[PDB]
């Protein structure tokens, strides 16, 4: 069906207005900004709208490319037959998204109207965010709005209800997509105990432990939130194996996602152990490289025998590929497992980093540089998952 | 015929980046500007640019509302039926030269790079125009650029040529853009002259009153170099009565392109004897008002009755209109009257301030604002010019 013209015409609108936007941002940071004013809350809050701009754009890509593939995921995800959306309608609400994302940010930097407090930006823009998914009436999408709104509460409940293939999709891409979980307790605890609300000042350049008690561990409140997709799709398996009665994937997966858990609890007892300086800081941290490791040589062998349904043993013309693939390209077969097999180790140039040299302030640049590339994973993962869910419906 | 999506999502692009840059501009201009220099200089070198890329738009517009409204132009413009430039085509060039028009601007406001002091933007601007425009490459619209520049010389040697509807139509086109070429007058003079290219910036106050040598009529080359257009329309309709050998449309029509002629000799002659004292200027200044209420009201009983076939006798039930009208709505009809006649009087305003006030640089700003008024005029009298014509053609 040809799209309408008004369509293209808001896509490119947006999309030039975001370019310009980013363009003059970039210089504005570069030129204007002061060196001596602490940046880390901007970006640690920013980062989770950055984020969820680029996963809208891979998104449309990625239907685009389901569209042309002639893949029939209309009846994987049973929607409704009207596909719901095209990949412009995507487009060009991520560049609204990002439209309001730039203009906040610009605002957070020039400090345009007069006396405005300026830790008010972020929080107008989240509100806007959410009042757009929840909006009462019926207007913007009144339809895929309260579809996703319906699958949203089905995923975040998990025992109770049955499982369907929306839940486990949607349930997936909470591992990658987990720093917009992370960064909303830090911009919780920044707004309620760490700000100068009855002042003004949203920037703050001394530094303390009370001020940053959230980049850190300490309690629950951050490995928590880190492990809670993991538990959600922990007990959605647990619950498909208790309603099916079948053994071997659902009783493999509960240890393919508690290696998160135990991953997650060791690197968090490493950080508690250092904070004060014992002794078996040197003795857990030795555990956790291993149960890293375990980790990652679990989910990998997942990722190419049932995730894409690669190295089949039944081979064909193609070497350690499907008998049947719908993509022309080999070379897109080959580069997306080897681009997988680099990203899943994107742990490796970390540790490296942080055994050298002690530039001040250097933990989180080196995660705000890999965090946006477990999007790009998950987006080059989307494919060929979806792919061979529909060969394998097809097939019977 | 559906235009291809590619195309409408350029338009949108050039159109955000284009708005997002005039708004910047604005910004920079009131705030970052520095005022010392008169900047008349910028804005007379750049005004013939900024009614280019209106003059198409507003093209842009008339063509869509031609196809929209059923009057047949492609027949009666003797162009290619089955190869067509759509309103979306014009769009974006228009958009293209407008971006290069703001970035050429800014780079002239903020002087970025320290090397090209601040001469080489408007010289390489116009240097692109001219280079696309006799592109010998078959590529950029090469079917147009190609039949505007054999038309353009059609047009430009009138004398010898036969005539037809596209020749004549760019002559009264051209009729109302003597600015664009007073314009590049006045930079190929200021270029010349006066500026001492050995220099960075310029930045020292004209206020010298060694300036002013490319200002004023002095040798009289501004006055020809603003006639030529009635010149060309004088001997084409000259040619075309002798074609014709008859003189009902056609020396009347001579006469009324010939009263400009007066009317600039008179206007040039005013200016150029009130530095001499010379007290009959006034005198001279008396028959230039009388001269341009002929002009003024020569074209407004052709712009009417013979134009657009206006107050007919026999009416009917639209009164002061014709008998058989296309667009729907009457009240079109009546505000295009009320503004072309609005629009042809404009003159008595500007004389009024420039002869009633006090204010340095007054004659000219007023012309400045009004200038972007006779290109709409022309746009919107294009509508009903080409309808009668279609009507016209239709009759016989």
């Amino acid at each position: 069906q040809p799209a309408p013209a008004w369509t293209t015409f808001r896509v490119g609108l947006f999309c030039g207005i975001f370019i310009v936007l980013n363009i003059t941002l970039v210089l504005a940071a570069v030129f204007k900004l002061e060196t001596d004013r602490s940046i880390w809350p901007l970006i640690r809050i920013y980062r989770g709208g950055f984020l969820l701009i680029e996963f809208l754009f891979l998104l449309g890509i990625n239907t685009y490319g389901w569209r042309q593939a002639g893949v029939n995921h209309v009846l994987i995800f049973e929607l409704n037959p009207r596909s719901n959306l095209s990949h412009q309608h995507l487009f060009e609400i991520a560049g609204f998204l990002g439209i309001l994302w730039c203009l906040s940010l610009l605002a957070c930097f020039f400090a345009p109207i007069s006396v405005i407090p300026t830790y008010v930006y972020p929080l107008a823009l989240y509100g806007f965010m959410v009042f757009f998914l929840i909006n009462p009436t019926k207007t913007f999408y009144y339809k895929s709005r309260f579809w996703l709104l319906k699958l949203l509460f089905r995923v975040f409940t998990a025992p109770f209800h049955k499982v369907g293939f929306a839940d486990f999709w949607l349930a997936d891409q909470l591992n990658s997509l987990s720093v917009i979980l992370m960064d909303l307790e830090y911009m919780i605890c920044f707004y309620s105990l760490e700000l100068k609300w009855d002042e003004s000042k949203g920037l703050l350049p001394n530094n303390s432990e009370e001020s940053g008690i959230c980049h850190k561990y300490t309690y629950g409140v951050r490995a928590i939130v880190q492990c809670i997709p993991a538990w959600l799709r922990f007990i959605q398996c647990l619950r498909r194996y208790r309603d099916t009665k079948r053994a071997f994937p659902h009783l493999v997966n509960a240890g393919k996602y508690s290696t998160t858990f135990f991953m997650v609890t060791f690197a968090a007892l490493y950080s508690t152990h250092k904070e004060r300086g014992h002794s078996d800081t040197m003795v857990f941290f030795y555990l956790w490289i291993v149960f890293y490791i375990i980790s990652s040589c679990y989910t990998l062998i997942w990722d190419l025998k049932m995730d894409w349904g690669l190295f089949d043993k039944n081979a064909g013309e193609n070497t350690f590929l499907r008998e049947e693939i719908v993509y022309p390209q080999k070379a897109y077969y080959y580069c997306a497992i080897i681009e997988d097999v680099i990203l899943r180790f994107a742990w490796t140039i970390q540790i490296s980093i942080t055994s050298t040299t002690l530039l001040p302030h250097s933990g989180d640049i080196i995660a705000t540089v890999f965090a946006p590339l477990e999007v790009f994973r998950r987006f080059v993962w989307n494919f060929f998952r979806l792919e061979n869910e529909h060969l394998n419906n097809c097939g019977e």
